[PDB]
């Protein structure tokens, strides 16, 4: 899954979950 560690610099701009 693209959202898993809680940080704003982790999850990249359009990704597929």
């Amino acid at each position: 899954s693209c959202a898993t560690t809680v940080d704003a610099k982790f999850r990249p701009n359009g990704c597929t979950d």
